[PDB]
């Protein structure tokens, strides 16, 4: 437990997330992470954290989830965190506000956030601009460890969510090293609702095709998210129709619209996804589930509730071969990455594991 660590915790951040309500507090978080003001990572990556996984090298396994730069302003700034790889997103084809304001809350209580944005996006165009201007930085980034994920979403007016999707596949798709389909945003009318188990075959059909027809070096893997709130038999038809077709990978899991027992926050009842630590065990579950039905042969990038070694390590042995976090850094600050890194590394040599791949699925083989 480093100094920054304890004071970021414990002084910093309660103190600033005092002064600023969340939305413009996490509008300062990007700005400043853009301009580079952050502290020192110290922590360097070894050799057990490194997972090779989707096509590429990861040189560790703790990614920043999407939702937190959506627009990609700040990416260089969030390796810098120490981030092993980082996805912006969700991005929509045009650009549009998002849903009126209050539309964030905090449940400090919990370890906590409602969201309810509703995916505001500088729309593809600005965005590809944005990813253009550092392109071939990021090729270099890439090729030493630290891939590039986007997230694609659609807008609230579309009337064929798979144009949206295809337009955003042909446009940052070329930009990507990994795409990602949502079939869970809970803020969108009708976007979940993308498992009539022939719909959602139409639509990632449609998307790998757009896929398939990028050239070589600009063609990304796919993966579809999903919400932690699937029926037994949505999981069994999305399990189904990601063998039939090739998708990629999987990213478990979204927020919930289910607000689980015990709940302490005077804002629980607002509307809209719930993260952070009321999510982590039921995303631990969907992983472990999802893992299972696919026999472990369709990489996982488990995501809900993360803030230590511990918490991570559950995630890989329950499937997972990577995993992200958000809520944590908005309560840790920049500090918990390395947190989570260390803890990691001790807790594979504590259970005698060669490294993060070994520890992979493990619970499925007990
Ligand atoms: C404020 C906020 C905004 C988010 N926006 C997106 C988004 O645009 N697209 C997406 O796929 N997930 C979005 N997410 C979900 C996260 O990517 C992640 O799946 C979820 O928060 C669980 O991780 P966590 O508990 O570590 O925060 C958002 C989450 C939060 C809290
Ligand atoms: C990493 C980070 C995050 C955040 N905060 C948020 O992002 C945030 C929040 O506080 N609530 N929230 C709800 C939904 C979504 C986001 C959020 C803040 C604010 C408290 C200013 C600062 C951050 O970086 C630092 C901290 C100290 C020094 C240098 C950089
Ligand atoms: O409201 C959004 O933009 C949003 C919130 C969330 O939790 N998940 C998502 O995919 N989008």
């Amino acid at each position: 437990a480093t100094g920054d660590e304890r004071f970021y915790a414990e002084h910093l951040m309660p103190t600033l997330q005092g002064l600023l309500d969340p939305e413009s507090a996490h509008r300062l978080a990007v700005r400043f992470t853009s301009l580079g003001l952050l502290p020192r990572a110290r922590f360097q990556d070894s050799d057990m954290l490194e997972v090779r996984v989707l096509g590429h090298k990861f040189r560790n396994p703790v990614g920043i989830a999407a939702g937190f730069d959506k627009h990609g302003e700040a990416v260089d700034g969030l390796y810098k965190m120490g981030f092993g790889f980082v996805e912006i997103g969700s991005v929509t084809p045009k650009p549009q506000e998002g849903n009126p304001r209050p539309r964030v809350f905090r449940l400090p209580e919990d370890q906590a956030v409602i969201n309810r944005y509703g995916f505001n996006s500088h729309g593809l165009s600005v965005v590809e601009h944005r990813l253009r201007a550092r392109q071939q930085k990021q090729a270099k980034l890439t090729e030493d460890g630290l891939p590039l994920g986007v997230n694609l979403g659609k807008n609230k007016t579309s009337v064929d969510a798979a144009e949206d999707y295809a337009e955003g596949v042909r446009v940052l798709g070329p930009l990507a090293d990994y795409l990602v389909v949502n079939v869970s945003s809970p803020n969108t009318a009708g976007l979940r609702s993308l498992q009539g188990k022939a719909e959602l075959r139409r639509l990632l059909t449609k998307v790998l095709q757009e896929r398939d027809g990028l050239r070589r070096v600009h063609r990304p893997a796919v993966l579809v998210k999903i919400a932690p709130d699937l029926t037994s038999q949505d999981k069994e038809d999305i399990a189904s129709v990601v063998k039939e077709l090739g998708i990629d990978g999987l990213i478990v899991t979204n927020t919930t619209v289910s607000r689980p027992a015990g709940l302490q926050g005077a804002l629980r009842s607002e509307t809209g996804g719930l993260s952070g630590k009321p999510l982590r065990d039921l995303s631990t579950q969907t992983i472990r589930e999802m893992y299972a039905l696919t026999q472990g042969r369709v990489p996982i990038i488990g995501v809900g509730g993360v803030s230590s070694g511990q918490d991570a390590l559950e995630k890989i042995r329950a499937g997972a071969s990577l995993v992200q976090l958000y809520t944590a850094l908005t309560f840790w600050g920049p500090p918990v990455v390395g947190k989570v890194k260390r803890e990691l590394e001790a807790l594979l040599k504590e259970q005698g594991f060669g490294g993060v791949t070994d520890a992979i699925g493990a619970d499925h083989r007990r």
